[PDB]
């Protein structure tokens, strides 16, 4: 689909919330560890990533951190399209947690085992051993020229 | 330079710490704020900025937070190499002061900042944003 669309949901592990934005037309991934589903910590999550990578849609759960006025006007702000509740990615946050067991006695803290995960999966070849990661995907995906 | 080449900088504002690192062929930044230069900050904005760029070489100032066991660790796990021997970050504090007043806390400040910096278009019609630039680059050298 349009490379400017990402999905963002959450996940939690070990009492904690991992805040995922997925870009859909290639797999690769952005994640953080955040102190709680609040308003400004979504913003701040989203205004970084729309500073990073040209992102023109995103699809949400819902949930009342996105519905809050300082998502909608971090949104606005960047020109980003906030589709809330519109829905390979269910099984994203289960892949995600996967990658971060396997890695998780590598780390002292959480959220640099979340960090090693996300550079895991977007480095990860898909379709054997002739075939592309997410971060590639994403870049041939998105160059203008 | 060569695709996988970044310059790692701390700047110091509003009594906080600004980790920034530009990627050097396209003036492409990330920034984060943190409240103070560690080794663990450092190592943990490294780790972020691998698993999002092809990182393969930094180079950074000779501060201790950059010699830390911790950052070698990440640097070594991530395979980046390090490297202990700026018109793009003066431009990022010029670009903080202009936008200062349309937000409340240096950190949203600092990311506004970033997004200006990286989708503004440089020169005409036919320009490039550095965020056009790095991921043509990137993708240029995939294929
Ligand atoms: C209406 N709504 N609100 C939140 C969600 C979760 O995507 C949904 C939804 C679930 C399944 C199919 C379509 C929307």
């Amino acid at each position: 689909s349009s490379p400017g669309i990402w999905q963002l949901d959450c996940t939690h592990l070990e009492g904690k919330v991992i805040l995922v934005a997925v870009h859909v037309a290639s797999g690769y991934i952005e994640a953080e560890v955040i102190p709680a589903e609040t308003g400004q910590e979504t913003a701040y999550f989203l205004l970084k990533l729309a500073g990073r990578w040209p992102v023109k849609t995103v699809h949400t759960d819902n949930g009342s951190n996105f519905t809050s006025t300082t998502v909608k006007a971090a949104c606005d702000w960047a020109g980003i399209k906030q589709e809330d509740g519109i829905p390979v990615i269910e099984s994203m946050n289960k892949e995600l947690k996967k990658i971060i067991g396997q890695v998780r006695d590598q780390a002292e803290h959480l959220k640099t085992a979340v960090q090693m995960a996300v550079f895991i999966h977007n480095h990860k070849r898909k379709g054997g051993i002739g075939g592309y990661s997410a971060g590639e995907r994403i870049v041939d995906i998105i160059a203008t020229d």
